[PDB]
């Protein structure tokens, strides 16, 4: 038995009725009691997510199958079953908290390792390609996709007039309007990095990585009509099945592989390996296995833990870097960003961003400083040997730089419609089908001069696809 | 034609790529665009509201048909024919910003009249009736429908623990389960003040006033399976509905409508008049017209217009004051104190927060000042005849105190049985049957024991509501 | 020897330098240690206090010598010999942080006990009475002491203007304007409660109270001319100084008295006891004392604990109840208010801020939520008897209310002169001196209408006082 | 004569009474002036600036006598007679808001161009180099600086052993501790720059150039004992001066001049030309003149215009570009962060932010938006012709790069020392008198290893200085 008390530690004596003037009276302001719950009960909300809103996160354990030291010093993959704690949140992407997760979008996939060497983030998404290449045009990206800014309704005119004239975007249209732009749900799904990675070994060998997780459960995908099913009686289907999978023992699990890729291959490719609109040949450039992460625990409080989740790619770790993508770049600088603002300064004090390795530097204050500090030294360099110091043992690489200019433009070799016209002929008949058919029926009320130039860009990509296309639509292509 | 520029006024001469080390390289810092468009996108997302967090907003007016001088000095209803703009907001209640419209909940119905004696917000419901008649069991009851804080799925082992525990919540489940619990979009909706208001004439007599809204478009709801259905395809319909309604020129209506009754009635009745547990019989208080509000604009910004949008109980203007409803009672401090959070200190600057009479005070500062003020003097009493000041002919009603104590205790005669049976006997046998069906699968899941005291709660409103529930849910209550 | 590292718990490599295109050229935004480290800098700062800006603070022990269980249930104060933790932070009140310690204005005298029933908070200053009677005017008052809103410098012509029209000002300022206006620093300066509070005992019978603190270090004040010199050298003196005698060991206290009134003496004095403009004889409530504060730790770090440290009037503890006393009435509000603006929701959860009692319920959520909250149940009532309840044994006493309407009316027997004649006329003559030398120096530069009007504020509370003050300022009051 | 109403505007029929119960009674809760007022009262502060806290604002106008088309193409600068319209802040840099204008510090200069092609801010301070000259450093200086975070008190004993082991920084200390280390008032102060920055003229030929303001009414400092005997008075002494100066038609002017160097030079000189610790030559590189600033307007309202004001070295117009000066480049990036926590991520729409020219864009949203924004179309690429496009025309430069690693590396030729001993050589012998005098002072109280290490950097400085400095302070530096 324990007593309800205010914020201050007193006992409530009632938890029922407010202060009045008699009975029936009107409210006294001295009820401290009644004004500390309200007021704190108008401040229960944060800023949403700008993206990734709707999402679920749970626990568990990444373990080492193949130790990866010939190609990365990172400490958590060192040895054969070391194990890694994580933190993992899936999500949607466009529509707000409390959208349902029966719509069509990308889903988030994001892993926080909580490394001996400090926190990293692997911050993925199931599909394996983006829609742009350089975060200049995300807000743009982002605004065509999200609910129209008059009428809080999602438009297709909108987002595909972008996406048109936006054309490295076909490779990643030809995933998502596959029936993998509506996963069953997030157990029974793919993940990826997206983009490519370095990789330093401890003699400061440099490779790029690319990274790949495989469900256990396998990867089930549902037809616009499926989603509509599950959507008539349940907004939340995903979140709910992957608490109760979870509850139930049957803990969702996902294999890791990965992609080494010579830096010197660039030269000879027909793409950019680091143009995140592109993957690289399975057959050309092997899955390694390296080992598996099982996710075995509900978080305790799904806003402290959940809501309150802070994953950047820029949470990098010894042997693992940056590559030169422009997307990604982009996205090193964002996430804190965005996290300063949602979170406060101190959201890396929040329990489930907190790192297993130890932190000290001279940061101080800012809003909600619930750390203890003190000492006189937040300044260095200092004459005391036992602050806190650097350590050159923990240096990053040095890239080589090819450009010898400071420049904003495109990328050579961006090769906008290759790789989605091999992606399209991978497809079974059945599978080509459903793309016509998902991509018809988002494209019917659009401009028509948007229509046009989007079965051109599938045309470019491959003839039939896009012949195919037109004809769904209704579309006469022969003037082109 | 116009140039795309920075904050700073400087056109921009790519919005297209990130400034890098030549065509492929890292990233530069100082690239002033990218980082200031990113840094903005960082921060587009504010706190959703606490509750009536899913919205639909639209502009109209309110027309005068019976001017309401003899009971109330209000200056926007003083003379037949005058017009008063008015912006509306709709809602949901429970869920988030992205949730669908077809879940069963009260619907907000919140009015803003931009009047010549300042804003008036009358902040409805639906439905007339509300759960509980203490604002401090507000939080415990959001919190109870709220999804679970472990899970985030709204679960009604929880909201029936509380409202079983809360047997004056009985009349409002007696509507909410009925299928008005589901109207079939904003504009075939009715709308309800809910509280008791006290109405203050010139000669300084109070009346008590209750308000309705009646729709033009009649009053139209759904059934759980109709609801489904239509969620299968649309999680945003009503919002869709109503913007649309309004791009065609097909604008709703509501006529207002007002019950009177005497402050000297309360010992005449059975219940407490301002008890918003409960109703005012029509046959013994008509419902007389006071005018027509027509919605016949949408916003230009959804965020802008709509998602900033701030009402509360407490702005009355002269002639409308507040009853002694302990429930209304704390909305007069809530709605301010959240939205000095939500949308920051100055949020009565927002556009359309601004009254359209004069604002003269000596308020200052706080967050993002946009008003260029001026002058020496912030301060009153003060030696200067052109400052602004008090205006006695302004003063509010001094209402009587009953009581002799300041007291938490209960309000007399809580009645909390009776109108509940009434409503429910006010059924024809298919809107019985429908409540009963909608209680049924609610209830089917929770806890037995909670399960009977509903059942008991129900059964002393209407034996036959509790019966007919009780052989619904396979319940043997011979015995008691 | 430790390792500086990230937030991420990454150790740094290279403290010194930023990265750059070679060893002379542009900055690279994937430079994580560089953005993290000024990012935080960035945001190292929150609001100052609205008043009290500046100040300093210190820890110690509050021990009773008499126990008070006569005359009121308070746990701390139930037995000789209990010693109950503090934390106490003095101040100045008008001019911001970084604002010299020499300036004329009233000592802020704060005290949090954090006791076994709740922290208690005393929230005094070292003058015994206040400039005026009603929270509604404390903004007005502020914003007429504060630096001019366009010069950015405090004007008397400004505060004046407001104080000659605010008659009940004058008892006050006959404290003010002796050297007690100005006191050595905060260890040699008195401290007062200024309302009067309502004790409250076991069996449930009131008396009215007024708290005193006498400084062991005796009370030391000084001149104008002593003022000036030390502004010359130290404008942080007072801080110096409360800092050094602790780390010396030379610890400063203060013994804590108590006056008692029967609640009948109302109708029977010439003011009312609730007016804060008022104070009670020590011939008639002679000082009764209860025990010693002892204040022996400084904190570890000044932002964390006395920038953040938040204290309120309302934070009373059982047996300990507000008066009635307008003023601070709206300090129980104001406190709490500003304190979620300055320091966050969750204010409460930091260390300074927390208490030694037990804290349960229901709240949840907000920014910063760090305290690893779990679940299910976050509301009441509820079905289960381990989860929080209320006890009724710490209810609050009903105080008995004598009016019969809600009103807006100044109290009863204002009676705003006589004390400020009893003061002036209890000074020495070096006192009387003193007193008039610095309101001469105040008041000689003022608008001559507000220069009379003060005169004959003062020559109302003691003709020779004001007619001092008249000669002194050159103004022949003759015709008057 | 004016009402003065509530935020709802409605007039206020008493602003001295609050509604209680009774004339004597307790408040109660509806009391909306009450609650509204005290609430904005409770949020009137925002955070100060993280340094230069303490300043004075100005408005004025800049007019062009030498057109500098041959040089750069910046709009501002392209005609003879031409006048843009500047707003001006001056600051010191250390403490806080409040705090004394007497003390040594560098003083901040910052100017707010409003130019036909966006606000251009030159953020300079008086004297013309810095301490450091990598941003990495600059919250580790600062914290060494700023008073001691326990004692809340500057110590000289933190900031030297800082600055002797950065013994870049011995050029500034060589000016700061001359008495121009306090100006005698904003007026009579030297601007710079500081920063090389590039100029680009319209055939793309870059130059290096650093600015120089001359002030109209000389250079004035205070000796140590002068401040002291301004301080004993008027803490804020600089601002009175200013808005006197400007209030009585008596406007402070300066001149601007640019030194302009070849890219080329690099090789030709034994410093780096963007290492802000060093000066160039003025017989090497002639001072030239541009035009005159003359201040001759005051602010309205000082929070809404001088608090608010924010500046950034990164608001470039064309014409104007960054160097690669690691110091300039990490405040491209803290000035706008800062800004978007003090002042809210719309704090470029705050009046005195805002530019002159136009301003359009696809941001949306954030706190406070007040700007009636419409349309459907906020995102680029898109089919519309009248939408906001970018402008090829207005492409800033591509410098080239001349390293090939990314890198963390000092720059080649620190030269810490050389220049510091030419300052010191060029002071009159009064003036090294002063100099001495004042290290002395500061540095008798230090560690004696630090304050060893500070004379052997003003040793290598200067053989002479390091020797005097050495037999004031009674350090025999003979076995070294
Ligand atoms: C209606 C009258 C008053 C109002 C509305 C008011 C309001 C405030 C506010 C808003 C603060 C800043 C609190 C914070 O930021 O944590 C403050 C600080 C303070 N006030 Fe008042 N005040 C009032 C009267 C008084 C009185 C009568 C006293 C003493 C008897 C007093 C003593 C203090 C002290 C000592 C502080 C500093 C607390 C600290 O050291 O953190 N005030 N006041
Ligand atoms: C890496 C080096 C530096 C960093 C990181 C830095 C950072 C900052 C920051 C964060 C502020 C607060 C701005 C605000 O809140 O709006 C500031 C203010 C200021 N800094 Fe710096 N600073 C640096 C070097 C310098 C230099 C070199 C100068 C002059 C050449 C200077 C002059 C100023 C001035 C004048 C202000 C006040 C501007 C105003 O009046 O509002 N700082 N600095
Ligand atoms: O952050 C994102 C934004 C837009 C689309 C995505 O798939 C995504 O992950
Ligand atoms: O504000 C609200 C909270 C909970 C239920 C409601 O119907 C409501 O309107
Ligand atoms: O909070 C306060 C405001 C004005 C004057 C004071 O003495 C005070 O404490
Ligand atoms: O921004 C700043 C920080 C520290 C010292 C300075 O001179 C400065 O301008
Ligand atoms: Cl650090
Ligand atoms: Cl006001
Ligand atoms: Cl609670
Ligand atoms: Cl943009
Ligand atoms: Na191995
Ligand atoms: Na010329």
């Amino acid at each position: 038995h324990k007593n309800l008390t205010t914020n201050q530690g007193v006992p409530v004596g009632d938890n029922q009725n407010s202060r009045t003037a008699g009975h029936r009276g009107p409210s006294f302001l001295d009820d401290y009691h009644l004004i500390e719950k309200l007021a704190h009960f108008d401040r229960e909300r944060i800023p949403e997510r700008v993206v990734h809103a709707r999402g679920a996160g749970a626990y568990g354990v990444f373990e080492v199958e193949n130790s990866m030291e010939k190609h990365t010093r990172a400490a958590f993959l060192s040895e054969e079953g070391k194990q890694t704690d994580v933190f993992v949140r899936f999500s949607t992407v466009i529509h707000p908290k409390g959208s349902p997760e029966t719509l069509r979008d990308p889903r988030g996939f994001a892993v926080k390792f909580y490394t001996e060497e400090g926190n990293y983030d692997l911050v993925g998404n199931n599909l394996p390609i983006f829609f742009i290449r350089d975060a200049l045009k995300f807000p743009d990206m982002v605004h065509s996709l999200k609910p129209d800014p008059v009428t809080n309704i999602q438009d297709p005119d909108r987002y595909w007039d972008f996406m048109t004239l936006t054309p490295e975007s076909t490779h990643m249209l030809t995933w998502l309007f596959s029936d993998e732009g509506i996963p069953a749900n997030y157990a029974e799904m793919r993940g990826s990095g997206v983009h490519t990675f370095r990789w330093v070994n401890k003699y400061g060998e440099t490779k790029y990585v690319k990274y790949h997780w495989r469900p256990s459960e396998g990867i089930r995908n549902l037809s616009m009509e499926e989603a509509a099913e599950i959507q008539a009686n349940d907004f939340q289907h995903a979140t709910r099945d992957l608490y109760d999978r979870i509850e139930k023992g049957n803990y969702p699990a996902w294999d890791l592989y990965v992609q080494l890729m010579p830096l010197s291959d660039y030269d000879e490719l027909d793409y950019d390996p680091c143009d995140p609109t592109k993957t690289w040949s399975e057959e050309d450039y092997p899955l390694q296995k390296v080992g598996r992460m099982t996710l075995n625990r509900n978080p305790e409080n799904f806003f402290a833990e959940t809501e309150q989740a802070a994953f950047t790619p820029s949470a990098l770790v010894p042997g693992i870097e940056a590559s030169e993508d422009k997307l990604l770049q982009g996205r090193l600088f964002s996430y804190p960003d965005t996290q300063r603002h949602r979170l406060g300064a101190n959201y890396m004090r929040i329990p489930v961003n907190c790192p297993y390795a130890p932190v000290h530097n001279n940061q101080q204050d800012g809003f909600m400083t619930t750390t203890r500090p003190s000492g006189h030294i937040n300044y260095e360099p200092n004459r005391y040997d036992d602050q806190p110091k650097e350590n050159p043992h923990y240096k990053e690489s040095e890239p080589v730089l090819h450009g010898d200019r400071m420049v904003r433009q495109k990328i050579e070799k961006p090769n906008d419609f290759k790789q989605a016209g091999e992606k399209y002929r991978s497809y079974s008949e059945e599978e080509k089908q459903a793309l016509i058919k998902n991509l018809t029926a988002d494209l019917k009320g659009v401009n028509e001069k948007t229509k046009l130039l989007a079965i051109c860009n599938f045309y470019r990509a491959d003839e039939d696809y896009g012949q195919r296309l037109a004809d769904s639509l209704g579309v006469d292509i022969r003037s082109y």
